């Protein structure tokens, strides 16, 4: 897999779809150098900060790292990458590790507010273990689908894993989806449905959208959740049962594992994601880090007035 | 009274305008299991799991229940039955009550969110016993007056029942009240009155309708409640106390028992319903499930475009 | 002063403006009687029967109490009621006092969400005791200040009084009021200004109104308080500090005591409202009950379309 | 530095644009003598004697202390004063530290209700000590950038210091910052751009302007803020990291001992203000007082109709 300036990419085990950027030690180190003097505490409060670590870290791969990542997510036949930088492994360095994922997804968007932690970002931590049941596989789903605005990024990063079997990150490109096609061209496909927020704490107004839609060539994007979608009668209820069946039994998903350090970047357009079963320990640690966002990044295009 | 593929539906002792109607021991069985891969809990996080065991329930009783449950409660002469399925009949199937609720009111719509338990339907038990004295009646009302849409249809299932005297449930059709054509010939009977919400946790703003309405045809349908009606002046107050007692003290109202793992589904527009005074006893123990929502079915009509 | 059927009225020592209204002994002991049925929580929770304890109280009158109330509260010259029924007068009797007050303001109108009390009308307690400091003046005013809609009327009910010294109402009438030409024809008097309401638990939005506005006919009204109006600037709040002592310091101010089971009535509009400073005592007990609404009653007036 | 009736003002030892007014012994004495029959929770009680307590002030000095307030305030070349009264130096004397600086703030304009305090001023404690670090600055910047209105001054008092070494408060005159210019002419400074509150319990929208303006000259102004403001993309973001440096490392800013009983009152247009870091003792005491608010004065100018 092609050499680049600071880092390396190469095609995933899962998948040629899935790509695996991977930091070299020279690149990390004075990244890491470089961005020692603001806290993550100081990237919280001070938005600004997200980008300038972002261009700290595109600077050390001479400018490369910027439209590689751009051009790797907006590739209909890819739109995913695996990424993480050697020497940053373990659940000791989690700041460093939240430092570099907030680089890589500011140099490509925004990550927007999180309400289960009233950040840019949230950490979570599973231990001691319906929703949280270990047996439980969370189905695939896209984000950002209670809210008007587009989501079009998920990041998921492994912060730490101890005594973990399973739990690795299911992923659907729609592509690979072997029953597309049959959904996609059903009329309940276009059809506006409602979407509602869960607990809200104060915070929404339900949102109707269809659950396909199409990017700009045409092409399949889906907008789907199986909790948030409202069904309004037996109708759209069926349809969408057959659809969730359809999807969770996919010979299309991919199981991928994320080893502490480690980060999935997908576009949330054409790539649902889940979470596989996982089996209970009682010293069982999983934490994980999410950003989630909109792209934002520059081409050359049509503009009025001066 | 006629046998249909998977129950049986005989006319009530209270009313020929009440039908019971009874799911065979064999189809109960095979819908349970059927149903038995999702918990409550599932069909509390995923709506359309909620029209799918409808549809499990349905295909069962060769698509003969989900015509017949439409008929019934669209019928003016009608609009009510009293529900159960042999085998379900104790508190320890609880689970298995509210499958069986949720199949049924699926088929013919969709349950609302209810703001007491936070999801689509409610359990409350009373035990230890204004509102709330077991000498009191809850007068007859309509559900869902406090909002702008239309609330077409009221679950009531009884889950568990002990030590328990009268409690019955108190049901007036307005073809059997006396006093309808007085009422809803007075102009007060159409002139919008403001409703207000209970508490509402941040969750409302006031409504105005008019105590009587019509159906399609222009026969009287209420939508009535002495508590969440809120007169404006001297003329709309007398007048709803005398309406209220012509409501409260009519002769056409029905006392229906509603056994443990039976369940009342009535048509809220032209069906009034009230609970009966019961008496305390140290040891009573009554719990009920409630579900309310609007009607959703097919039906040959017109649309425009394509 | 004039005999009517049920009660008395005659001019109070205070002032002419102020009438006596005080039921005979038969007239309430037949009310308590009849509205016995009802306890005070059945009034909070159906507004209707607040109007229907009213009906019975003025039936109870042969119908001339509800136009003595109207007429007394919208003549100009009057506006103001000290209100009472003889046998109620102990604290023992809280409910029937609350029953009393209710039928009385609902000939009349009707009383508004008190938001304090979460009910149409709130009980406080004084006892143990900068705004509750007992050598502290509360300043004439006028409620309903912060909201859209005008409160005409303003109920206010002695339920308890023990070992208290002072603390009686304080009242003003507009035309009683010495400077009242002076601070009308001042620019000032018309200029909308801002009203904010207190704390609010999620409630409201601020208003703006003049101080001064008109009756019917032209002649000065008030909607005036120091806490809530909130000048914008230096030219406002000079002039709103000498109203405020131009009305604090005049020579038409009543003082009036309302003992246990009285009540005053006044018109909001042009009749201002304070208390007066009491004296401290380890034993102190002053319980008062209030209700504000709006007028509403039938005239032979204009109306369009059928 | 000129003498005038009841103070005198000259200027600072940091700058010729901050000018020192203090007020004479016997200024001090008369004001207190003056405003004392008002607590200060009078005044958070009746916002009209706010402005009262400022008449009385410029009343003693010979109506001569609003014009030159307003002068000094509005005069682009100043902009802000550094206040305090002889004999009002000690944390004892915290309520009249308190009347003094409404009285002042309130010939000028109106402060407006503080949410950290709940009233139209905020105290503040800091003692026992990522944005309370002691050894960390608090950046320059302008009040008020998260809401729609302008706030066109800030006021901030020292109430108490006890065991302090360093905090001095920063400013930042534009006209003495040197790299206005470059900024000012980039397309950036003229973008409006997202501005989002904090915590806000229930309080707020999101609000758009850009982070510099003009005054009716056409000099610049800003509405500036590292935390509240939110870059859309790696453009804004980088820029306004480069803007927080520039201004940040600025030779013009200025280091401004404030004792205990003066206040700073500056034009929060084009003055930014920020706090040094100071030094952590377990005996530390350090309380302030802030106030905001918006201009508001009379002068000869142009009005329609009558
Ligand atoms: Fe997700
Ligand atoms: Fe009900
Ligand atoms: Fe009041
Ligand atoms: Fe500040």
């Amino acid at each position: 897999g092609q050499d680049y300036s600071g880092f390396t990419l190469t095609p995933s085990a899962q998948s040629p779809r899935l790509l695996e950027l991977t930091f070299t030690e020279q690149t990390t180190k004075q990244f890491l150098e470089q961005v020692a003097e603001w806290p993550v505490q100081a990237l919280e409060y001070k938005s600004f900060l997200r980008f300038r670590v972002a261009k700290i870290l595109d600077d050390l791969c001479a400018n490369q790292l910027q439209p590689l990542l751009l051009k790797t997510l907006l590739n209909r036949a890819e739109g995913a990458l695996l990424i993480n930088a050697v020497g940053v492994d373990d659940v000791k360095q989690a700041d460093e590790m939240v430092k570099l994922a907030t680089a890589v997804a500011h140099l490509i968007g925004r990550s927007n507010f999180d309400a289960m932690s009233g950040q840019y970002y949230a950490r979570f931590v599973v231990k001691n273990v319906y929703l949280r049941q270990p047996h439980r596989v969370m189905e695939l789903h896209n984000d950002g689908t209670y809210v008007e605005e587009i989501t079009d990024y998920v990041l998921m990063m492994k912060i730490d894993e101890q005594n973990m079997q399973g739990g690795n990150s299911l992923l659907l490109h729609l592509d690979d989806w072997e029953h597309l096609d049959n959904y996609f061209r059903h009329p309940l496909a276009r059809r506006p449905m409602r979407f509602a927020a869960p607990p809200s704490k104060n915070v929404s107004k339900d949102v109707f959208h269809p659950v396909f839609d199409v990017d700009q060539q045409g092409r399949p994007v889906m907008r789907y959740i199986d909790q948030f979608v409202q069904p309004k009668d037996f109708e759209e209820g069926v349809w969408l049962s057959e659809l969730s069946d359809a999807i969770e039994t996919s010979k299309g998903i991919l199981s991928v594992p994320v080893p502490v350090g480690k980060f999935l970047l997908i576009n949330n357009l054409f790539w649902l994601h889940g979470r596989d079963r996982f089996t209970p320990h009682p010293d069982l640690r999983r934490e994980l880090m999410r950003q989630r966002g909109y792209f934002a990044y520059a081409s050359n295009h049509y503009q009025t007035h001066q």
